[PDB]
Formats: C-alpha cells, structure tokens, sequence
C-alpha cells in the first residue's frame, strides 16, 4: 500500500539517477568520438588521443576506488548474498559510500572498456533502500535485504519479473511471497518510470525496451537447424568451464606474489591503467580495428550485431547499411574478423573484471555470447547459402536469432540460473524463438552444473567467506558434543543495583540468555541489556519476559542441523539437555566445523 | 539429471494425451458444424439439432461424473492446495480415477459450452506424477506435491515459466529452489514436445504458441490513452467483486434446499442438462446469435476477437474478412452486440461452473476480459475516430491491445496473482504492451485484495476445509494450556514379547512417541510399529533410536505458533515442560482453535 509508495519513491529516485548516468555517459562518449574525429586524422596523433582518453577515465575511476572508497573496491552482489546468508556489515551500509561508488560506475559505464553494471548497482540500490527505510516509515531484516535485491535489479533495467525472479531463484533457499508481491509492485512501477522520463525530457521514440529487433516473425525458426542448437549447448558449456578455471587462475594471480603487494602499498594507482594501456594497444582502429572492428562500444555494438540480414551476402554489396558498415574489411572474410574479435574480447574481459572495480557480471558476457551466436548463424548461412522455399513465400534463413540465443546462453552459464533468458527476451522486444532458447539455455546450465561452480560462489570462495551453510553431508559419526560452547551469561531480577551493574560491566551482547538459577541451568528467555540500564538509571533518579524459541537436541544430524539454521536464517543455538542449558553453538563455529 | 529423465517421460506422456484430447475435440467439433450445416437449413430442424447436440455431450459428461467417478465431482486445484496445506487423501490419488476424469474433460473441452481446463488437469497431472513416482525410481513428500503442480500447469500450455511461477507464487508460503530448477527443466522440455508432435503428425505451421497476433509493433501504444487504462483498473476491480459475491450466492444456492437434495438422491442426472438446455435456448444463431454471435466456440472466438483493425470502420465495409464476418448485424451497432454477448456470458459462465464438474477457472474469464477489452478499444476508436499523424507515418489507433490486456486483467482479478499476465503474453506471441498491462493488472489485483477473497479460498471455505493455517492474530490472552492433549502412547525395549504385543493391540499410528519411563515423562523419540512387529515375528520363528526434532514452549504466541507449523509443514506437536511431555497439539485441533 503506502509501503508501496515508500518503494515507488525508491524507484523514482533510482530512475532519475539512471537517466543522469546514461545521459552524461552518452554525451561524454559522443563528445569523445566527435572531438576525436574533428581535430584531424594523423595516425600518430589519433594514436595519442586513443591512448590518452581511456587512461584518463581509468585514472578518475581508480582514484575514486582508492582514496574516497575505503572498502568499496571490488564491490558487487556476492558480498550482499553473503549478508543475506548472515554476515552483517552495517559499516559497509554507509551512506558516505553510496555516492563514493556510483559516479565511478559512471566512469566505468561511460568508458569504452568493458565493465559490468548491475551487481554493485544492485548493491547500492539495496544500500539506498535500507537507508531510506531508516529514514521513511518513521516519517523483518532479511525481508528488507531480499526486497532490496529484487527492487535493485528490476529497477535497473525496467524488466520487473526477470528482476524479481533473479533475486529469488538462486540467491535464497526459501522465500515469502508477500515480499514477492511488494517488490514486484515496486519493480513494475520503477520499470514504468524509466522510459517515460526519457519522453518528458529528451526523447527516445515511445516504448522500446531498449532494443527493438524487427524480425519477420513469419516462418521464424524453422525446424531443421534446431540440432545445431545442440552444439550451442555443448560447445557453450565447454567454454563456460574455461572462465571459472581462468578466473581462479587470475584470482590466485591477484594474490600470489609479495612483489606487487609491496608495490601496491608503495604505489597502488599505476598497475591497472598501464595494462588498460596495453589492451588499448590492441584497440586503435587503423591500428587493430582493421581486423576486429574494435571501435564498437558495447551498446551500439550489440545493436548493430543484431542485424537481421546475412552479412556474407551483404559482403556482396558496398551498400551503406546502418552501423554494420564497420563489419567490412575489404580483403579478409568476416568470419575471421569475428574470430579474432571474440578471442581478444576473451582475454580482455577477464583482465577488465580483474582489476579492483565494482563489476557487474553480465554485459561483456552478453556481447561474447551474441558474438558467438552471429558467428554460428553466419556460418550456417554459409553452410546453407540457399535458405528455403515455400508456397508463394520465398523464405531464406537469417542469423539474428542465433545471436540472441547465445547472449542468453552464456550468461546463463556464468550465473547458474534461468533468469538470463527472461531478461534477454525482455530486452529483445520480441519473444519468437523462446522455447529453443530456453532448451539450449538449460542444456548449457546443466553442463555448467556438472563441471564448474558458480561465478559468485567462487568469488566468495577466493574472498573466503564461510559459504554460509554447507549441505549434503552424511556423516559416519559426527555429533555436537565436541562442539558446544559452555559460556553462559546470566542475569537475575532479584539481583539488585550492584549485581546488575556488575553484569553490565561484564557483558557486551545485545540480548542475553536468562535461566532461573545457574544451578538449575534451564534456559528461560532473553533480555535487552539497555532496558536493564534504563531500570537502573531511571529508578536511581514493567518487567516483561520473552521466550526462547529453540533448543538443540544433542544428537542432531548434520543434514538437519544445516537445514534448521538455513531455513531459520538464524545465528546461534542454545544446546540443552533436559532443558538445562549445556552449550552454545554459533553459526560461524558451525561453518568452521562443516568446512569438512 | 535422470530424475529429469523421469520428469521428461512425464511430460512426454502428457503431451501425447493433450494431442489426443484436442485432436479428437477438433475433429468432433468440426464434424458437428459440418453435419449441422450439410443436412439442410430448416429453422425447426436446425433447432432440433441445436438442442440435441449439447445435451448429449452433457449426458456423457454427467454420466461419467456420476457413475464412474465416486469422488472426482467438482475437481480442481483447491483440494490439492489443501493437500499441500496438509489434508492428505491417498484414496483421492487413485489410479482408477485418472482415466475416470480426463475424457469427461474432453467432453467438457470438446463442448461448445464454456468449461475451464487447467485446474483438474493440473490435479490429474500431479496424480499421474505421484503414481509414476511410485512406479519409477525403484525401477520428500510435499516436494513431489509442489513439483507435480508446477509440471502440471507448465506442461498444460507449453508456457514453462508462467507455469512454475503460478505454482509457487500463491499456492505456497516458502519454496525450495532446487525443486524450482527440477520442475522448470521438466516444464521446458514438456513445452518443447507439445508443438513438435503437432509437426511430426498433422501440422500447425511451425511455432505459434497458439495465437500469433500480428501487430505492427511500430509506434505501438501511444502515451495518450494510458489513463483510460486507469478505468480498466477500477471498473475491472468493480466487476471482480461481483463474481465472488454471486459465486457465494450460488454455492449457498448449491446447498440451501432439501427439495433438490431429495430429488438428487432420487434422480441426479436431470438438472444440469436441462439448464444446459435453457442456456442452449439462448444460443441458437438465427434464434439469438442474430444479436450476439453465439456461434463462436471459444478458441476461434478469441482468435477472431484479437483482430488488429477497427471494426467500426470495418462496419463500413461488406468485406469478407476472416471469421470476424460473424461480427456484423446489418442493423444494430456492434457495441450493442458485444454488450449483450458479454452479459449473457456473465450469467452463463457461473452456471456453467456451478454444476458438478471438474472445472478450470481460466478460459471463460479470458474470453470475458478480452471481450471487455475489445469493447473499450472499439469505443475509444469511436471516441477518437481519427487516430493520429506523425513524420511520414500516418498511424491510426487499434483495439487489439485492449483485448489482450483485459484478458490478462480479469483472470488476475479472479486468481489473485500476477502469473495471468505472463501466460497471457506467452500465449500472445508478442510482448509489446507489457508494462501497461502489468500496471493495470496490479491495479486490479490490489482492488481485489482490498475487496473480496480469492476464488479457490472461497471454494474451500464453502467446501469447509480448515484453511489450513490462520495468520495475523494478536491475542489478548491466548495460551495453549487449555488446548494440549494428554494422551501419550509408550513402548519400552525392556518390555518383552507379551507387553509389546499388548502395545500392538492398543495402538494404531504409524510412528510412536518414546519416553524413557512414564514417570520421567521426558520425550525421547519415535519408533515404527511394524519394525516392532518384525522383531516379534522374526525372532519367534539393530535397535535404532531416532530423535524428536521439536518441542513446544508452553506460552508460544499464536503468530509464531501459526508460523512454526506453517513453515515446517508438519502435523503434530509434543508439548513438554522441562522435557517431561505434558500435552499433544494437533494440526486440525489448532485449526479448530484458530477458527477464532
């Protein structure tokens, strides 16, 4: 209701901020291409500007990463999926950090270097959600965490139901549908605002999602090349494994050597920019875009890449098409230019996400999948150059569907989900090839499930955050008798002023275990420290007893122990026998155990 | 993996059965229209056949409802959502019943009378799921229930993600995403099989969902009639309330009078058919389709209803269009013919679902919403007959989007969900007007949430099944001390043969509470009866002790009590103090309490 109005103000602010970032991004970027062209074409000096623009943007981004952000380097979703798995970091929910990240993401988004977008944007959206939740509704915790994740991604791209499905469908175990309904309303009106502000101010036409891909939708598929999609299962799954292996091969390479650590404490800013420099050394278009078309910044790159005609036959014409004119070298076959383009993007994208940046994990993967798709579509167009006939309708084949299905497939492979296909077609604007793209997506997903772990789980693995569960453990003999902590704090009401002051001076935690007597040992409840503080001071100048909801039977199986703490989403365990409290089991202590 | 292969065999069988039912349905239906036409047009005798065909189909359906089905009358989803809420009915999971329902549903689907499809089909799909789960995987319970619901609806219409979202998003509280992944793979390959079998055998073209609705997708909306959608919020919500009130007005009318009860035991078959007769008395086309076009069986009715041109201007032509030629009376304005058509469908649809039939709750609602949509689209076309201009593109307006958004809206209003819009556009084949249809859907959903309860919740309310929870109860003083049952069964190991035989002869339940001694009263575990039976007989001719997972603190708040039994999905409670077992709280006993 009016918590929906709370949420709609949230989406209103985020859409104003997104309009700001891509507005200034597009203006700066076209100003780059504008001044770059319009000074003069001299191959030493255009080389000079071709070096000096990415490095100055990376200097702004890396300075803002270093100096202003004390902890927000390498930000994204896996820390907050660790937060909803339990590890709360309220200091990492600092208001000062939000503005400290986002414009650097603008530097990342306004850059022609491949960055992600969504991940840390989801993170700061949930940050802003939590802070305005502190500010509004005075003007339930992991509920707010989960809804913040949902509102963040569905409010990112105006794609509501893929946002909320991507928030729930992996980054949880169970989920309450009330919050589904709430955050879905938030995501839908937030989706609404993103396009209409583009119409009240400076205009897109009416209602593209972003990418109207005008296909014929008349005899679309057909049913003869579908087993070729089987290849786009298996091969894609093949390549999918390679990223995680090499990501591990670089994350260890992040932290293997003491030399660069010493030099990082000595001088941190130099290393990213220079290797930015050297990948810029492979980007200059009359230098190297003669064979790759590297002067394709990714948004218009994928828009020209979803061109619904065969480029081998349009290699037959010198026609000024749209931006796809960049896809012609006059001597080299374009399968080769796509081949080298993708492989250089392969080793460029991992180094791009390597350096210390808040990185979303989706768009360069989308470009790479779409690249592989139009690759195989153009070569199957080469394999059957004819295409087909039918009854007063000559229908020859077309490669655009291959591009959009691969751009679904590979990010499904990275992300271990199904929501990539929904956001894929929800941004595509047509949903023709939906069942073949879903089958190939699930083929690659189960190959990935077979071979390699998740992206973000490997990320928190290298960052070493303790899982936060672990499941499917059939122990021979494992019992929590060697495990429980026998440290118990205790307060009595018949303790008077001095005893209760001593208990204040000995204890630190927010709420406290109550038993009757330490000899009886039986757990009774939990009490706030500060209420006792209140009673002492404001009597010197209403005794309510709340109940303990849980108890650990001391031979609980490790499957069910994991399951109980998972589905409660709770921290601690008071372990009794016969009611008499015997031990304390902590969440992190269970993780340190269940490491094996 | 291979449980996916288990599931893919499930979807394979269901798609063969669906092809069978709509194949024979379409052949019988066109054979009806064929012989009906081709005998002769004499207005007494075509009246004779116009009576005698629906009544003979209803005789087959009602005889199969009465004689063969002992319990499957009035079947659907709310009994199985009551099952996953707890009320297990294994006898209602009888194999003999599955074939006992489905062909009658064929009689329902092959009928020109409005029936639903999905509900009891989901029910029998989960029936077949459970029985083959008994048969396969020798060749975890509510997991199988939930996945059976998901596989059933996503395997119904080839619309996987709307199926699994409609299975989870209301008909649960929490849900495990592993089963999401499993059933989603099942639903997607099941979706795949439904269309390709139509291509290996007798053909649709390639890959319609069902309904390719060829819109221009070029300046689609625009942004001027969108506040008219506000009306399609509020008015739709208005009408939404009316169904539940009148549904209650007829379900009480189902069971208010002893006269028809006596006559039902006397002779049950006569009543439905005759009122079928009298609604047939309003259907005969040169009788009454002169003003309504009642000779529109619903599938082709909605296909002709999504015609992308203005029928008021095409009231200007005598053109042989497609089936929309039926939309012309030569003297009466077509807004009037749509007006009377809808209102007669209003009082026809409730009587259609009234009589004792396994009824899905979606398609006649879809027709009615689509009717109201093309109504308001044609009258706004009448309000602005001009439509608009733009830069070398004359774009006049079109009513088809209004039809598809209302066919989303009203079934969202009935079903209290958001999944109606996904299955709406997933069968529509284009997703142009997606954000306006989602906003209007959520507008009507919150109006419905404000005013009237759910459909199926009102259904089980009238059928009086005990909820199975109830939430948001802030008690003054309610405590389970007046509540717990002090009947305890007990077995000891040091009981020998005669004592354990007496315990067999006194007890009946599947597993049993173990304490140490009845004087100690402390609950220890639970033991199978039959294992004791085994020990007695196969020693006459390995003692393992399993643990009790739960204990009820005797002052537990009613919110949290409801919450604990809800999220466990479990039946009983052993209520102890100091470990010593004191009482037993049952699920149905809690429901009998929480009635207030």
């Amino acid at each position: 209701g009016e918590d929906g109005i709370f949420l709609v103000l949230l989406g209103l602010l985020m859409a104003l901020v997104s309009w700001s970032m891509d507005y200034v991004s597009a203006k700066s970027l076209q100003a780059y291409k504008w001044s770059y062209a319009q000074m003069q074409p001299s191959l030493p000096l255009q080389f000079l500007v071709w070096v000096t623009f990415p490095l100055v943007l990376i200097l702004f981004s890396a300075l803002f990463c270093h100096l202003i952000s004390p902890q927000a380097v390498g930000s994204g979703i896996p820390e907050m999926k660790t937060i909803l798995r339990g590890v709360v970091l309220k200091e990492y929910l600092t208001m000062k950090a939000f503005v400290a990240k986002v414009v650097a993401l603008t530097a990342g988004l306004g850059s022609g270097i491949p960055v992600g977008k969504e991940g840390p944007f989801v993170h700061i959206a949930s940050i802003c959600a939590a802070v305005l939740s502190k500010f509004m509704s005075v003007f339930y915790y992991s509920d707010i965490l989960t809804v913040g994740c949902a509102v963040g991604v569905g409010c990112c791209f105006g794609t509501p139901l893929g946002g909320v499905l991507f928030s729930i469908e992996v980054t949880s175990t169970y989920f309450a549908v009330r919050n589904y309904w709430r955050g879905f309303f938030a995501a839908t009106f937030s989706a609404f605002v993103f396009r209409v502000l583009a119409v009240w101010n400076k205009d897109a036409v009416t209602i593209t999602a972003l990418f109207r891909t005008n296909f014929r939708m008349d005899f679309p598929f057909d049913l003869k090349e579908l087993p070729a999609f089987a290849a786009i299962g298996i091969c894609c799954g093949l390549l999918g494994a390679v990223f995680v292996y090499l990501h591990r091969q670089v994350m260890l390479g992040v932290r293997k050597h003491k030399a660069l650590s010493q030099f990082l404490a000595k001088h941190r800013l130099l290393y990213p920019g220079i290797v930015t420099f050297v990948i810029a050394s492979f980007t200059f278009p009359p230098g190297m875009g003669q064979f790759m078309a590297g002067e394709l910044m990714p948004r218009e790159a994928i828009s020209t890449l979803f061109d619904n005609n065969t480029w081998v036959k349009h290699a037959g014409d010198p026609e000024s098409l749209g931006q796809s004119a960049v896809w012609i070298h006059p001597r080299v076959n374009v399968v080769i230019i796509i081949f080298l383009f993708f492989v250089m993007k392969f080793w460029m994208s991992i180094v791009a996400t390597t350096m210390p940046i808040p990185c979303g994990g989706f768009m360069p993967v989308f470009v790479l999948g779409a690249a592989f798709g139009r690759l195989v579509g153009e070569i199957m167009a080469m394999l059957f150059p004819d295409g087909i006939l039918f009854d007063d309708i000559i229908y020859k084949i077309l490669p655009g569907g291959y591009a959009v299905i691969g751009a679904a497939a590979l990010t499904g492979a990275v992300s271990h989900t199904v929501s990539t296909a929904v956001i894929c077609f929800e941004l595509t604007g047509q949903i023709a090839h939906i069942l073949p793209m879903m089958v190939a997506v699930i083929l690659a997903n189960m190959v990935a499930q077979s071979l390699q772990p998740s992206l973000y789980d490997s990320i928190i693995q290298v960052k070493k955050l303790p899982y936060l569960g672990w499941n499917q453990l059939s122990k021979y003999t494992i019992f929590v008798e060697d495990i429980m902590v026998r440290d118990v704090k205790f307060v009595s009401a018949s303790y008077t002023y001095g005893e209760l002051r001593t208990l204040l001076q000995t204890t630190t935690v927010k709420t406290l275990p109550l038993v009757d007597s330490k000899d009886s040992m039986i757990l009774l409840g939990s009490v706030e420290r500060s209420e006792l503080q209140a009673l002492l001071q404001r009597h010197l100048c209403s005794c309510c007893i709340d109940q303990s909801p849980f108890q650990l039977v001391e031979q609980t199986t490790l499957h069910k122990t994991h399951t109980l703490f998972s589905l409660l989403g709770l921290h601690l365990a008071y372990v009794t026998s016969m009611g008499k409290l015997r031990g304390v089991l902590a969440l992190e202590e269970l993780q340190k155990a269940i490491e094996g």
